[PDB]
């Protein structure tokens, strides 16, 4: 379910159904890159091709989180990718913020 | 559990704040991230607390970030199209895994998605 249109837009059908894995999502981008080669294109990721997607979207959201808010502390801006990985894998529902100051982080966690 | 297990770089403080050491090093896996949250939930039980995720315990964390997430992305911008607002969790999953530098946005309208994608 990957095409490059004559309009210049890549359309990726992801996920295919109610199964959602990290290896799948990474493989998808691999194929996008293989199809593009050296050129770059906007991309539509169509996650609405089947009602089974939203069955998976509800299950991914149903997974629990006992944190009331989450401060994520790194040592450089690149650690933002690690925060997003964590929040994305875990479908974190609560307030979240990125810091590079532990004192800023801890103070923000006290704002409850 | 009444049984003593593994520290898991996890503590609930007397200040009522959870502190998670994640990632522990330069290795980054989805399973580890999930396991880390499982341990947070098991420790908390019925109660809820603010959490600090300390991703700055070692210089090897950022080095892993760059090593696993610096991969090329041939997409110039990404519109992720769902059916309902809850489908955003899938968008966040995809983008969390793939760590793209380009503009990304969530839609439930295909027309809106395409219009936005064409601001190229």
């Amino acid at each position: 379910g990957l095409t490059l249109g004559g309009d210049g837009i890549l359309r990726l059908t992801w996920p295919r159904g109610a199964a959602i894995t990290a290896a799948d999502a990474e493989r998808a981008m691999l194929r996008v890159n293989q199809l593009c080669g050296d050129d770059r294109h906007p991309m539509l990721v169509d996650m609405a091709t089947t009602a089974d997607v939203s069955r998976g979207a509800r299950a991914v959201f149903g997974r629990p989180c006992q944190a009331s808010r989450i401060a994520l502390l790194g040592s450089s801006p690149v650690d933002r990718v690690l925060a997003n990985f964590f929040l994305g894998i875990n479908a974190v529902p609560c307030p979240t913020k990125f810091f590079t100051s532990e004192r800023d982080a801890l103070t923000w966690l006290a704002l409850t």
